[PDB]
């Protein structure tokens, strides 16, 4: 039973790795969310190019038809 | 020593805790990296509609011009 004693240590290291991994998988969706964040900026800066675009023409398009 | 066996069980149900969780984190980061790619495909379509809109708003300009 120096065997239990050595099967414990065995598990102390690997609770010790997954550890480590829940770690760094918890980094990764925190940055994950941000960069989602970030990407939906993006469509929305360019929800608003559009919109303002759309503006233009109608702009143009009053003019053209007088 | 039945508590060197009761300590082993412990380490045993944390271990299956933590493996449960990775995977779960594991399947979080799948779905963000898909979630993103779709966003990412939002923006690209409407960087084709900026694009289609300044198209149109040069057609207008030259007619305008005339
Ligand atoms: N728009
Ligand atoms: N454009």
């Amino acid at each position: 039973q120096e065997e239990k004693q050595r099967k414990a240590e065995e598990l102390l290291q690997e609770l010790r790795h997954l550890k480590i991994k829940v770690e760094e998988l918890e980094n990764e969706r925190n940055q994950y969310e941000w960069k989602l964040k970030a990407t939906k900026a993006e469509v929305a800066q360019l929800q608003e190019q559009v919109a303002l675009k759309d503006a233009e023409i109608e702009r143009l398009h009053s003019q053209l038809s007088r």
